[PDB]
């Protein structure tokens, strides 16, 4: 079926939970043996969210190459994304090592450091220009260059220096700051505006390594971001845009990381975002 009318048909019939459970039943199951090794317990935020072995990002290190991060490679859309958990106190150095090694231009953050009164990720970037951060375990230096605070999101320019080679690179930090502590946003308008700002920066384009996107577990809000981006790109590429099937795209992405889209409300919000976004593109 088309999307907008499939949408109203699920609303009128109140069957979002049944649709979402079908997706959960059909989703791929692949091994994640490296994630579960005892030496990696303090590298995982949640025991039930792990990268598959076949798609995990490897650190260029011979001691321990593990990080909780996955490469989502979308062949028809010609887009790739790295989805990862919010960094932990003992993985902030690994996080920036990955950004460096994978040649990423942008980092997309969809959570606040504290939500619901608890810490959802480490404070992994500097908050003042004159107070830079040094990660001694991976030999990197990170400096805040500029910050632009808007009503729904903040954009930061960061300098990452590989202290071993003295090479430097400019990284863009796109921080969506207004996702509610509970539920999903009422309108997709500010989320779509944010997606378009990431796109306009070059961070999603083939001349760079894959964008790094995270929330707390790296599957819920993060899944919504890449699912909406890929669906809108396919609607632009194809002769028949009504042939884009958001459930089929989501199942394709779940071949590369488990659990993408965590609730039926997140599924409905993803439909809404693609539907509204397709009208603005034209
Ligand atoms: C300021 N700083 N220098 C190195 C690192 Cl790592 C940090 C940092 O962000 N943290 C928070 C997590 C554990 C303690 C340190
Ligand atoms: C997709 N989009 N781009 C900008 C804005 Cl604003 C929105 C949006 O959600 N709305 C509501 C529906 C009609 C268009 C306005």
């Amino acid at each position: 079926m088309e999307m907008e009318k499939e949408f109203e048909q699920i609303d009128k019939s109140g069957s979002w939970a049944a649709i979402y459970q079908d997706i959960r039943h059909e989703a791929s199951d692949f091994p994640s043996r490296v994630a579960k090794l005892p030496k990696n317990k303090n590298r995982n935020r949640y025991r039930d969210v792990s990268p598959f072995d076949h798609s995990r990002i490897k650190l260029h290190q011979e001691d321990n190459d593990y990080i909780n991060a996955s490469l989502i490679k979308m062949e028809e859309a010609q887009r790739s994304y790295i989805l990862t958990q919010g960094p932990l106190p003992n993985t902030v150095g690994h996080f920036w090592e990955m950004v460096w090694e994978q040649k990423s231009r942008g980092v997309v953050m969809l959570n606040r450091v504290m939500e619901k009164g608890s810490l959802k990720c480490a404070q992994y970037w500097p908050q003042k220009e004159e107070k830079e951060m040094i990660f001694e375990d991976t030999n990197l230096k990170l400096t805040l260059i500029s910050e632009d605070i808007k009503s729904y999101y903040t954009v930061r320019q960061l300098e990452l220096e590989n202290l071993t080679t003295q090479e430097t690179r400019e990284i863009l930090h796109f921080h969506y700051t207004t996702w509610p502590d509970f539920g999903v946003p009422e309108s997709p308008a500010s989320f779509l505006n944010f997606l378009f700002k990431v796109r306009e920066s070059g961070s999603l384009s083939p001349e760079h390594g894959p964008v790094v996107v995270h929330c707390s577990a790296g599957i819920g809000r993060s899944g919504t971001f890449c699912l909406a981006d890929t669906c809108l790109l396919l609607m632009d590429k194809r002769k028949d845009p009504s042939s884009v099937d958001i459930k089929k795209v989501l199942l394709e992405m779940r071949k590369f990381r488990m659990g993408l889209i965590q609730t039926a409300d997140q599924l409905r919000f993803s439909y809404l975002a693609v539907i509204e976004g397709a009208k603005f593109i034209m």
